[PDB]
């Protein structure tokens, strides 16, 4: 558009002693005279004024960039043997680290990390455009690192929510898929042990998954839909991964700090996408490929390792907050998964629950925490 | 009792030899006993306990005459009045203020008065003999309480079915035992483990009884319920006895002793798998009694028979939708006992 141009006009204008900026940005408004042009054009004194980590340079260049990626002007590498080499330079990679580069810790300018969580938030969560892979992947950890490592209360705050909704937004993307999924099966129907065992226990093998490249969706053959079910897929069990392993750091006895915060985050996340997109996990069609044999896997199989790893290091936590977190996964996992996951609840159940309710110094009111899931089993299903 | 052998040959043969010796009274008491009508076998029975209260009868010719009284009910066509004398005969013959009988005599007693209560036809008469029953089996764990307390003083994987054939503590041909009475080590040794041996055959019987598999007023089902109502009592108001690391019995193979606990373990884990799981809550309720004593005092030695029985009834109800919702709920409250304890 034009805000393009003023971007611009304020990045040549505070240019001040760097010239070379002050004639990338004149270069680019020359370039848009033609009536844009090549988006390296553009994106050359964006990416300059990103890096010289003052106000306006700065926070005006991450805007420009950030809606240049949700307008989709910038693109993902691509291995189509039908290009005939006019296509532009592929750039969102580049585009989306210049962004997370902004952030080099708690002595980064506090405005500077805000347009850094909103510039992500639009180059990820935006109506015209799905970005898959490690740019998606690397825009969540930056905003998640803003959240823990910024000295800023508002920031940290702007942050989690921010962190929430995106992670929220990935699974909602598979819940879609897999509703269609489901509705093209019925319309082709209608045409006719111990708790230290559970550490060592992994049948689904995910070695290089967080590797590959970023790849982009816009918003007709079966093989197709298959590929993309697998793009969403994929973005979801290493986002759920992610939490679940930052979950299983020990502590001793500390609120404020680094390390209980990021547990409870991630504790709070992983209940939180349960909860809400539970029939993603229970579903028998949401299926990822395993990456020795590329064998397809139900997710809930997949993702098991990491749950009950959450939970063996977390249940029994003597931090009450922590404890009532892994009781609430628990109550999720007793409810929805009684057969998947028969013989690790009954681990959890022998080694962590009803060990802690025969304890005599234990705390009274996580067992009666912990007896209250029971009743509401029992009024349940 | 000169007036009981007053109220036929051997009758007067008695009073003339009184001008006494035990068989030229018992003689005729005995058959008078045969007749079975009043008041001559009821006079006779009365007689009789009355004796075995005393020491006339002695340390077989007690088990002659408690055979004698057991062998006065036929069934609940035998007269009611019959019943209770026996009964109170009994009771006299058990709970006395000088004697002590051991062994079969006491096993007899009590299975007699248990069959009353089954087969009686009286309200009454099953209650009488509900509440004696009681009073002896809780005697005779009192008296076995009374021993260790002297004793401290003078010495200053593995499922549900598997526990059916898992009995570490051999007590194949065991036996009844032979009848004693009680009113140098060794004699002490005699006199702990007589009392020992009493208690852990009444507790074995009542587990063998409530073991059967299968309305709720008839005869199987009023037997095992008295029979968890009796083995929960004897937990409940004598667990000391079970949990004292010096009360001990000894192997019939070897005369090795054996904790009492680790002894009876078989047999209450037996009484629990079969009727853990019962669709009737009366029977469900009164086993969670047990199996929280079990949780309570026995969480050492019953590790993993504990284990078993929560993974296989309890939690197993837990997680079935269609299980009755009372039993669940009856089930929680048991652990949150477990909590404000």
């Amino acid at each position: 558009l034009k805000f393009v141009v003023s971007s611009l006009d304020i990045i040549a204008a505070q240019a001040g002693r760097n010239k070379q900026l002050a004639e990338l940005a004149e270069k680019a408004l020359a370039a848009i005279k033609e009536n844009l042009p090549d988006p390296e054009v553009v994106f050359a004194p964006l990416q300059l004024a990103t890096k010289s980590g003052t106000i306006p340079l700065t926070t005006t260049a991450l805007d420009c960039i950030g809606k240049l990626i949700s307008y989709s002007y910038f693109s993902a590498p691509s291995s189509s043997a039908t290009q005939d080499g006019t296509e532009q330079t592929p750039l969102i990679e580049r585009a989306i680290d210049t962004i997370c580069d902004c952030f080099q810790g708690e002595t980064t300018l506090v405005e500077i990390q805000l347009q850094i969580v909103k510039s992500l938030l639009a180059a990820v969560l935006n109506d015209k455009i799905i970005v898959h892979g490690a740019g998606l992947l690397k825009a969540v950890r930056q905003v998640y690192n803003i959240f823990l490592l910024s000295r800023s209360t508002a920031n940290q705050q702007v942050a989690q929510g921010t962190l929430t909704q995106m992670v929220g937004t990935v699974f909602e993307r598979v819940k879609t898929r897999l509703h269609m999924k489901e509705a093209r099966a019925n319309l082709g129907r209608l045409k006719a042990l111990t708790l230290k065992d559970l550490e060592h226990r992994k049948s689904f093998d995910d070695s290089h998954m967080g590797d590959g490249p970023t790849m982009v969706s816009q918003v007709e053959t079966p093989e197709s839909l298959d590929a993309e079910d697998e793009a969403y897929i994929r973005d979801a069990y290493l986002v759920f991964r992610s939490f679940c392993n930052l979950s299983t750091k020990i502590l001793p006895p500390d609120l404020r700090g680094q390390p209980m915060r990021s547990k409870l985050i991630s504790l709070h996340l992983i209940h939180t996408l349960l909860n809400n997109h539970i029939t993603v996990f229970t579903s028998p069609l949401c299926t990822i490929r395993n990456t020795k044999n590329n064998e397809p896997t139900n997710f809930l199989q997949a993702i098991k390792y990491y749950l009950c790893l959450s939970i063996t290091r977390n249940g029994a936590s003597s931090v009450d907050r922590v404890f009532d977190i892994c009781c609430e996964i628990f109550w999720l996992m007793l409810k929805y998964m009684r057969s998947s996951f028969k013989n690790e609840i009954e681990v959890f159940l022998n080694e962590i629950y009803l060990a802690l309710l025969a304890r005599r110094n234990a705390p009274l009111s996580q067992k009666l925490t912990f007896v209250g899931i029971l009743k509401r089993l029992c009024e349940d299903p």
